[PDB]
């Protein structure tokens, strides 16, 4: 599609994160109100998720279960909600600085942009054993997203470029984007290509399975955007954060 859609999103500050579930729910991290907001896919009525003390929150991930995960930016700490529930868990990531990005897999487990400590961590469903990823020469690394089969895919924001681990391996992929400027958010769909948010150019590319050829998509308007999110219909999804809303665009 050549027109994009401005969801009806209400009060939005600075918002950073986005993602969206099999059912088309919309999730945003409104970062400047310290709050999780959703849209359900039938639905043009907000709801603030009942998370309680977060501080200038960034990423956002939701599993099948409805279970939302946010990365507490401000508190160095990432905390999960069950769907409808008044219990926020503080998931047992030590060590954070300034955390960006989360992800969760098919299995549970939850992957964390350790930004301020140039690393990407995960836990497994009930583990508190976290692990590094064996990812080499991060800077300032901003989002995260993780396939269906396991492949973690990090924004080196402070390196202009996307690499990929997949499960299991010590050898990292360094995806053949060129041209971008301190990227942020970054999606993957299940044909596995990949979403970046080109926040330094106002813009989100796309690069398909086995292609080293990106494209620009054709939002417009964007201003300094953070998050990406894409659903099971290819629609994408972008946190406008400079402008205070979030874009879709259908494939």
């Amino acid at each position: 599609s050549n027109t994009q859609t401005v969801l009806p999103f209400t009060g939005l500050n600075t918002p950073s994160g986005v993602a969206v579930d099999s059912a088309g729910t919309v999730y945003v991290t409104d970062h400047g109100n310290n709050r999780v907001v959703k849209l359900a896919a039938g639905s043009t009525n907000q709801v603030t998720l009942p998370f309680t003390g977060l501080n200038t929150p960034h990423g956002v991930a939701v599993d099948s279960a409805g279970t939302v995960y946010v990365t507490d930016h401000g508190n160095n700490r990432v905390v999960k909600l069950a769907a409808g529930s008044n219990t926020q868990t503080v998931l047992p990531f030590t060590g954070l600085n300034t955390p960006s990005g989360v992800a969760v897999d098919s299995a549970g487990t939850v992957y964390v942009t350790d930004h301020g400590n140039n690393r990407v961590v995960k836990l497994a469903a009930g583990s508190t054993n976290q692990v590094t990823l064996p990812f080499t020469g991060l800077n300032t690394p901003h989002g995260v997203a993780v396939d269906s089969a396991g492949t973690v895919y990090v924004t080196d924001h402070g390196n202009n470029r996307v690499v990929k681990l997949a499960a299991g391996s010590n050898t990292q992929t360094v995806l053949p984007f060129t041209g971008l400027n301190t990227p942020s958010g970054v999606a993957v769909d299940s044909a596995g290509t990949v979403y970046v948010t080109d926040h330094g150019n106002n813009r989100v590319v796309k690069l398909a399975a086995g292609s080293t050829n990106q494209v620009t998509l054709p939002f417009t308007g964007l201003n300094t955007p953070h998050g990406v999110a894409v659903d099971s219909a290819g629609t994408v999804y972008v946190t406008d954060h400079g402008n205070n809303r979030v874009v879709k665009l259908a494939a």
